[PDB]
């Protein structure tokens, strides 16, 4: 599924064609809305890395803030469902991508659902991803 | 604790507050040697880390100096201990806050340490821990 | 000499002196020899990527070349093995001596063959690996 976007980005930078990377954008934009129904929020998690890469290549920030916004839902929707360690990945994800776009609000979205993710996590007791979760907020708060 | 520091850290993004950065890692500081003196090796990491981080905001090299002491007596515990795991879990973090700091002598510590590390995990399994030890070793004569 | 190049690296840090730095290159291009050919794809993976880090340190571009030439030949053979593992911690040492080469070449090589590994690891059904695959090609493409 992952196989054409990735040909496409190899192809569109040896032969310096940008309607490669628009293509393989549209894929994987075409991929993310049908993962984001579904709520296969795992895959949204790739798909949005991954289109949020190659949208960074092709250097139009449109295609990273839809990554950002569908990240952002499926955060708040792992959050609701009490996951954590879905939550986690997600947010992995998303510091990624928001340390590519350079917009300071997501990071400051991130820090809040770390936050509460900490205490979903404090809570039901699991101690490994409540030092996960501390470390990836030393990492939200570096930018 | 945790918590009360990643809420503070957020209340001082939000309010425009420095204060609340101090009175975190006022707090950080005191659990940093409660664990230190407990010989608590693994908080002693994550707290050392955040408290690292947030006094890389702010801007105050004090925190980053309690933060490079501790770890090297919980690195010099861990390596008594034989425990080759966390010492490079414990280095890691040193990394980190010795290249925010940018004391040479940091590093100069860090590179001992690995090739004792090394000698242990030579003599023991040759595991995914021989490898992960000389990886750290190239990052730290690097920057 | 593993151990023997870490002591001469160090050794050659706070005596300033590069011939340690050059003594460790031939012991480490040796044992290079002794671990190819014969497989131990493993070892080769480690002292490529000590030897890259101490050449660095010299200035010597040309311990950075042969370091990625066994490289790029020992991920053909785990890629001919089916070792789709092996590949992935393969070119993660690439990509770091890739960043120190600075050569783009390289990292057109890594494009290439993350794109076959996620191919053989989508037919022979990894499921875990496809995810680490593309999110290892989401930090190539970037540099």
């Amino acid at each position: 599924g992952f196989e054409e976007a990735l040909e496409l980005t190899i192809r569109a930078k040896e032969e310096g064609d940008p309607r490669l990377l628009e293509r393989a954008l549209e894929i994987l934009e075409r991929r993310l809305k049908e993962a984001q129904e579904r709520g296969d929020l795992h895959l949204v998690l790739t798909i949005a890395l991954l289109l949020a890469a190659i949208a960074h290549r092709l250097g139009d920030p449109r295609y990273l803030e839809v990554a950002v916004r569908v990240l952002e839902e499926a955060i708040r929707e792992a959050l609701e469902r009490g996951d954590v360690q879905l939550v986690y990945n997600l947010v992995e994800v998303l510091l990624h991508v928001a340390r590519l776009l350079g917009d300071p609000r997501v990071f400051r979205f991130m820090l809040h659902i770390l936050l509460e993710a900490y205490r979903i996590a404090r809570e039901n007791g699991d101690e490994q991803i409540l030092i996960e979760i501390v470390h990836l907020f030393t990492e939200v708060i570096r930018g």
